[PDB]
């Protein structure tokens, strides 16, 4: 998250923390969000080989009672998910075992929006020890037309191009909500980190969510 806020320790109870291993690299992180105490929702490109999840973290250097490390049984990325494109970027995270619900862990084109995230504060900054937020503006479509492969219908066009604020990397797959709603799940930018960014628009996945949350 860049230009936001260090969040109110565990303001947002549903924030998930991934540590994603690959064969062939060292471990990625993003975030995702609990939507039901065994499901967590993030980005299809944050995907790998296997996934531990951490619910009820702030400071995520610092264990504490409240963190719930939950193993993932299986990902459930979008069929339709494109490498190129990051078209269908959403994906569902099966938890082993459902998470306990506490204080801090439970489920969850102008106007103002909030994301959360643990992702980098700069293009030269590392990843945030502590959960960040963030308000950003929703885009008109026009203003992600230079993402050659935007589409209006499947994406949000989010953060105002005349403030550095925005999503960045690290923050892939951590929720966007509007007046508390999740709208959106952060997706893709620009490497030098000029919003607006790319988020998926989580209404047009609802059926393919029900159809992963009720067969399994
Ligand atoms: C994550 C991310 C990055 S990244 O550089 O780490 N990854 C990336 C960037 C651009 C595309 C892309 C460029 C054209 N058309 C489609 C996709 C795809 C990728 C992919 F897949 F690796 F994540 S910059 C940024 C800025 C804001 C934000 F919120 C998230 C990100
Ligand atoms: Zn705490």
């Amino acid at each position: 998250i860049i230009g936001g806020t260090e969040s109110k320790p565990h303001s947002r109870p549903y924030m998930a923390y991934l540590e994603i291993v690959t064969s062939n690299g060292p471990s990625k992180f993003c975030g995702g969000f609990l939507i039901r105490r065994n499901f967590v929702l993030t980005a299809a490109h944050c995907a790998g080989r296997s996934i531990t999840v951490t619910l009820g973290a702030h400071n995520i250097t610092e264990e504490e009672d409240t963190w719930q490390k939950l193993e993932v049984i299986k990902q459930f990325r979008h069929p339709k998910y494109n490498t190129s494109t990051l078209h269908h970027d959403i994906m569902l995270l099966k938890l082993k075992e459902k998470a306990s619900l506490t204080l801090a862990v439970g489920t969850l084109p102008g106007r103002m929006c909030r994301v959360a995230g643990w992702g980098r504060t700069g293009v030269l900054k590392p990843g945030s020890d502590t959960l960040q937020e963030v308000k950003l503006r929703l885009m008109d479509p026009q203003a992600c037309s230079h993402f050659r492969d935007f589409d209006h219908n499947l994406q949000l066009c989010v953060g105002n191009p005349r403030k550095t604020k925005s999503a960045f990397k690290g923050d892939s797959g951590g929720p966007l909500l509007c007046a508390g709603v999740a709208q959106g799940i952060v997706s893709y930018g620009r490497s030098d980190a000029k919003p607006p960014a790319v988020f998926t628009r989580i209404s047009h996945y609802r059926p393919w969510i029900n159809q992963i949350l009720q067969a399994n």
